[PDB]
């Protein structure tokens, strides 16, 4: 096995198959997880789903800013990578339904230099073309 | 559903034994090719990618069309691996990049709508620590 | 005389001096043509606007999704570069006038590997500035 | 000293101390100055603001269009700064408070070639994340 | 109406005699450039395109001001013949760029407003088939 | 208040004596670089900045997640720099680059939110005519 944050993220984010033991099996492993869906590409929209989402599932702690903080930027990573570009010219209040995942713990390695966190998305970009779809992806990994 | 984008990712981190999961796909219609560069350079993925394409049929040896496709899907896709910044790429020493390609028919239709994906799985390393980053990236494009 | 799809589109585009007798004689020659107008730069208005106007024209039977998706695809190449980069900027409700042409047949050379389609787009954007206005230009070919 | 119009311009925008004081000097010295404030981000919104704002202040006369043409392309290349990239995510009806300055004069050496101009821009753009905010940066140098 | 962009582009698919069309703009208070490389090579372009664009008056010999907006024109217009991807243009091989370039006013005023446009038209071609698609690029600035 | 970007900047135009600047700000909690690059090309000044910024301990001789901070903060204001030009900023001969580097904690909290800016202020001259233009970026990441 590999304690890999980022692998595991998009596996978790990429199986719609049992997440209740894929999830499980992480958490047995030190991790802490948390899943979702957002029906907004919008910044705002999609950085409160998931902060909340994860502060309820214990994945980040609201206690101050630091972690909250931690969590934006691997979102922002993430989503800077589902409005990749050819989804910048897509912008006219289109369909957009994405779905996410949430890890926090420790890519252990040897040293404990702290903990980490992935955000990663996947979801699906209407296209004004009806029977086409895009899909998009993206990964934001940070240090807490 | 028939998720190209998604079949590349999922054939990129599988460690399990894709020598199953090639098959299973080559028999389920796409074409395959699975490699792995160390560097994160564009020019170099590229040609690389463009090498193992070719040498597994996931490309026509020659044709401008199918050349550009595998292209763009490969640089969208880098975009992504080297987070937001192509020319720090090229900057980056000890690296790892594995790499998956499919081309194939997303819908079921009679209507080709031949498409490539081009998946990026990137590990940046340290001579010491060892991995400290981890990168991915996606490109879809029709043919 | 050249069977070049896109020069010809372009042509047929940028001259409004007798579309009539322009477009016959590329009808005479085995292609399809199709003109228009759109007064929005955006993405799902341009795409619809297009694949109706050339529907009806018989640039594109509107049967399936196979000739559908090749126009959209071409038409976003072409707005693509519309869209160039300080038209990124200017995003304010703005002013837009573009016009488009599209042309459907055979790039024949020796073989008929099949039919192409170009979608080329020529327009004018509104500056904030009373007495401005900025050129665009786009074009995007496709194989049928 | 240093006739840089740009440097200038933004030391100017940059100290929120005595710019009384730090516009006579300019003033004094053949510069014709001009601050302000807006809250948008938006082209069209910026680009009136400040067009507005100088011509009051003399900065430009509003007798034609070519001094103020000269103001738009300056103001658009310190636009296009300040809405970098990250903030082409950021783009959520969010807020934003950009401080700017407007010099005009002539950045003498030896040559009278004409008059030159700088438009700096400094500002803050609120994160979808209470207690963080990104500082934007932007200077457009043109020829009269 | 005097369209700079629109002009060039004509001059550029117009290949009727522009011998005509260079004179009849060149006085009508334009300059004009005509050139041809075999390269989609960001450098390799605008190096030919500004010795041709000096060589022919379009722009003096010297000063940052005018090469700055050639430039810049001529980057605009790259982005277009590549279809969005710079970096692939160094790439293609057995390919052909004709570029037109004009500078003069864009209305009568007395404003000089003294504008400059770029406009490219790519061929990228097959060592057999021959032309396998074509490619536009415009750039349009103030001096 | 506490602005890394706006204090970046100041330190690079403040020809003052930025000796008790930068000693006023080192006491303050900051890391400060401050250096001089004869070109715009991306590599060179990442490379001088990089040299620099060790040298100075506003980074860590190694470590890839300082060194991706600086490198992107980099990337973001040579962007302002080069006129949204990267690849021209390369083609610029005669032109001198000034930076400012400035790592540290944008409040006052205990959480290390560790960030680094980097500030550019570009001169572009000529052999002749001397200073033709001048330009400013700045990059600001968290570490
Ligand atoms: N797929 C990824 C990122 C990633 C995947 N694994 C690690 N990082 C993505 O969207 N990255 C991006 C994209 C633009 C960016 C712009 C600025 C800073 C970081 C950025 C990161
Ligand atoms: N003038 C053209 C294209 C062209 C002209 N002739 C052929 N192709 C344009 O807007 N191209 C673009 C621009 C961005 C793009 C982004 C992704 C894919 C294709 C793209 C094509
Ligand atoms: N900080 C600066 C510019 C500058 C600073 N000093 C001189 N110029 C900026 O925002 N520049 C830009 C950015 C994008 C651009 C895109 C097209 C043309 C000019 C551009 C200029």
């Amino acid at each position: 096995k590999e304690r890999r944050i980022g692998r595991l993220s998009v596996l978790l984010l990429l199986n719609e198959a049992e997440e209740s033991t894929q999830v499980e099996e992480l958490e047995r492993d030190g991790w802490k997880v948390c899943l979702g869906k957002v029906g907004s590409m919008d910044a705002h929209k999609v950085i409160a789903a998931i902060e909340t989402a994860s502060k309820k599932s214990g994945v980040i702690q609201s206690e101050g800013y630091r972690e909250s903080h931690a969590l934006y930027h691997a979102t922002m990573e993430a989503l800077h990578g589902v409005t990749r570009g050819e989804m910048l010219l897509g912008s006219l209040l289109r369909t957009v339904g994405l779905r996410f995942a949430v890890l926090r713990g420790n890519p252990y390695e040897s040293e404990a230099e702290g903990d980490w966190i992935a955000v990663s998305l996947y979801g699906t970009i209407g296209a004004p073309i009806k029977g086409l779809e895009h899909e998009t992806f993206g990964v934001g990994i940070n240090h807490i």
